[PDB]
């Protein structure tokens, strides 16, 4: 009956915890029954039952994964270049985006990917209580009282669901130095309020992710061309490359970045509740407690992404302008940018001072790392050709620019693929895959004639099997 108390990681104990236990299974198998080539990328660490090496418990995975949330904070950018840079972010959006209307209950719950939990209190697939077209049973409720919040602008605290990512690694975050990602699994009433207030503004940002810098939404076949020619248009192009991104972002920064979502959402006095709540220091649920984390990114709903390439975009322009002592206004003008959440490149005709521009990154909290790991400047280039985004390669010839998977990426895909959960990633699977081998073969087509021949090889003696010509012109004019 009393509410427990203590530290878990650092951090504050504020109640008992409802989440199920940490999952120990991954959804990867093996393609073939074959010993994987040296230095392979397999599924994260699963726990105690691991067959693959003794490590810790995931609960003490997780443990790891929070710490850098109880680390102290950077620094603010300076109040004026914060104000001016937030100004000329907002102005920007004001005079790009399509006005909206709101969005409905039913827009709402309909938007929500029904294959994933509900999270607190219920914690079941949202799909266990859909019809097709309304939640009905726990959820309908869940969902209906969420709803009647939302349009009384009353306030409601998020709980947060802790989980670890399932997911490919680098081999030495198995057998060297465990790491497994955290995830925060928002409650569905979040997700309804949160949809209701921001989806609009999601909208209007998507439909102009080639002329705005938030790219989320984007097509990397059929936007990433025109994306990557603007980015080409100016002298100078980098990636900080950031490490713990989400766990280094400070609230004040997050906050600066919703006032701009909400002034710009169709209902804003309504957002404007919702976006309070999503800041607010947020509710954990870590199993056995849930725990009060006050500061870096909460980042359980859709709606996450955008506020978190906001807060990208507005953290960039402040090391630019503090360094160039360029007007905001006038750096967008010399400059292209690209952001998805952590995810970004810069390209601008400014001479930017390096150091300086390094320095001011990581007076931020952030932690910004050379492609080679070593302790200085971040590195700037005349050319766009070598850079990445949304994990393809930036590669322009004779007929523009395209976004390519790498060899070992391509690699990979044939190594593993998705079925139920299971224990062993080594076991293959029993027995179609028709979509993903056509994308596949798009990917390998793009790297030329011998490494296609290869990859059309491997997925013939998985298996129609197009010529080279035919599929490369395919994937890469519509």
């Amino acid at each position: 009956l009393p509410r427990p108390s203590g530290t878990y990681a650092g951090l504050p104990i504020a109640d008992y915890g409802d989440a199920p236990p940490l999952s120990t299974k991954t959804m990867f198998w093996r393609t073939s029954p074959e010993k994987l080539p040296p230095g392979a990328w397999e599924p994260a660490y699963l726990g105690s039952k691991d067959e693959r090496v003794d490590g810790p418990s995931l609960q003490q995975v997780m443990r790891d994964q929070l710490k850098p949330y109880s680390e102290p904070r950077g620094l603010l950018p300076p109040q004026e270049i914060l104000d001016a840079v937030c100004d000329a972010i907002e102005n920007r959006l004001e005079n790009t985006l399509e006005p909206q209307k709101p969005w409905t209950f039913k827009k709402a719950c309909e938007s929500l990917d029904k294959n994933t939990s509900s999270g607190y209190p219920y914690h079941k697939q949202k799909s266990k209580d859909w019809t097709g077209s309304a939640f009905i049973g726990d959820l309908g409720d869940q969902a209906t009282h969420a709803n009647n919040m939302y349009e009384m602008g009353k306030s409601m605290r998020p709980i947060y669901t802790a989980a670890l990512k399932d997911e490919l690694v680098k081999p030495d975050k198995i057998y060297g130095k465990i790491k497994k990602r955290l995830l925060w699994g928002s409650d569905l009433g979040t997700m309804i309020r949160a949809a209701r207030a921001f989806g609009p503004f999601c909208d209007a940002l998507k439909e102009t992710c080639i002329f705005n810098p938030i790219r989320v939404g984007m097509s990397m076949n059929e936007d990433g061309p025109f994306i990557f020619a603007r980015h080409a248009n100016f002298r100078y192009h980098m990636d900080a490359d950031y490490t713990r991104w989400d766990s280094t972002q400070q609230r004040a920064i997050l906050k600066r970045a919703g006032d701009i979502m909400v002034r710009l959402s169709p209902e804003p006095d309504l957002a404007r509740v919702v976006m309070d709540d999503l800041l607010a220091p947020s509710l954990l649920d870590v199993g056995d407690y849930k725990i009060v984390v006050e500061e870096g990114l909460p980042s359980g709903c859709p709606c996450t992404t955008q506020l978190n390439s906001l807060a990208h975009w507005i953290l960039t322009l402040c090391a630019m302008v503090e360094v160039t002592r360029v007007d905001p206004d006038i750096v967008m003008q010399e400059s292209e940018f690209s952001f998805y959440g952590d995810d970004e490149v810069v390209s601008t005709n400014l001479e930017l001072d390096m150091v300086k521009y390094t320095m001011a990154l990581r007076r931020y909290g952030l932690l910004p790392t050379r492609a080679d790991k070593e302790e200085g400047p971040l590195e700037r280039r005349q050319t766009l050709q070598g850079i990445s985004f949304l994990r393809r390669a930036i590669v322009g010839d004779q007929f523009g620019w395209y976004g390519r998977l790498d060899r070992a990426s391509i690699d990979r895909q044939l190594l593993w693929t998705k079925g139920p959960n299971h224990q062993n990633p080594f076991e293959t699977l029993p027995g179609q895959r028709p979509s993903q081998l056509m994308a596949l073969l798009g990917e390998a087509a793009m790297h030329g004639e011998k490494y296609y021949r290869t990859v059309a090889s491997r997925v013939s003696k998985e298996a129609v099997v197009p010529r080279h010509r035919s599929v490369l012109r395919w994937v890469r004019f519509g």
